[PDB]
């Protein structure tokens, strides 16, 4: 077992381990001896930030490059399923606050995620179980130069790198992903939590390419008022804000959070961090 002081378990992959010298359970992502070491380096730049998992060790053991991370809880997709694929308004708004903040933090560290979906958002454990974490930086890219903060170039005709359900419209059009896209994906995820599904979900596609084309076609045929019908106008306003962001714009994160926070206070909700799942007996 790994690092003179770690041990392995059951569960590109994750395993349940133990920091045997400090008595704590840990997640151990292994990779045949290239992408673990890279992600491992992005995590380091992200380190210390709120909602970013801590990396306790990076090395190699036999035929594997091992990365030891702090154990985290269930994914929002998982909690959503457990909740019958239905979250209350208070829960979406509580999640909406922290998620925006995680995305802004990642952007503040020069990277963009490019893979924002319910599965890449996991709740913490213990004292942190009220903390929304962001994971999987496998598709993360620096969008600006660390020192000069020179934004990457606008590029076209690219192939979709991510998950078509939550991808931004500009991503479907082939445009280079930037900060705005991470936020547009979050917006679709918030409506996903609100409706239980997205209108461009489960579209029939014989091939895995007429699908991306059916989604794209559908996602651009569905105006935001129709997608958000029956919900607080805040969700529509948010999506519209995101669709208006210029490729190199610094998103006004505060305005987005205050958008939801006002809908929050208006509903009488309080930030006590009691999620729907926290009430399942």
């Amino acid at each position: 077992r790994v690092g003179n002081r770690y041990r392995l378990g059951r569960k590109g992959d994750i395993y349940l381990g133990t920091d045997i010298a400090a008595g704590e359970e840990v997640a151990i992502k292994l990779e045949c001896v290239p992408q673990l070491h890279i992600e491992s380096k992005i995590y380091k730049m992200m380190q210390g930030g709120v909602g970013i998992p801590t990396i306790r060790w990076c090395g190699a053991e036999g035929d594997y490059n091992v990365m030891v991370m702090e154990l985290l809880g269930p994914s929002l997709e998982d909690l959503f399923n457990f909740c019958s694929r239905k979250f209350s308004l208070k829960t979406v708004l509580l999640l909406a606050d922290q998620m925006i903040s995680r995305i802004e933090y990642i952007h503040s560290k020069n990277f963009i995620h490019r893979d924002v979906k319910p599965d890449n958002f996991l709740m913490g454990l213990g004292k942190k179980g009220n903390l929304v974490y962001i994971i999987d930086f496998g598709l993360a890219k620096k969008y600006r130069d660390a020192r000069t903060h020179q934004h990457i170039p606008y590029r076209e005709n690219k192939n979709l790198t991510g998950t078509a359900r939550y991808a931004s419209i500009n991503t479907h059009l082939g445009i280079e992903q930037s900060r705005r896209d991470d936020l547009e994906s979050l917006g679709y995820v918030l409506m996903y939590f609100n409706l239980g599904s997205l209108p461009w979900q489960g579209l029939k596609a014989a091939t895995k390419r007429q699908k991306y084309e059916r989604i794209s076609e559908k996602k651009m045929s569905t105006p935001i008022e129709v997608l958000c019908k029956g919900y607080p106008s805040e969700f529509a306003t948010y999506l519209n804000f995101c669709r208006s962001l210029r490729f190199d714009d610094k998103p006004d994160y505060s305005y987005l959070r205050q958008l939801f926070r006002n809908l929050f206070h208006r509903q009488g909700f309080s930030y006590d961090y009691v999620f729907d799942w926290n009430m399942l007996k």
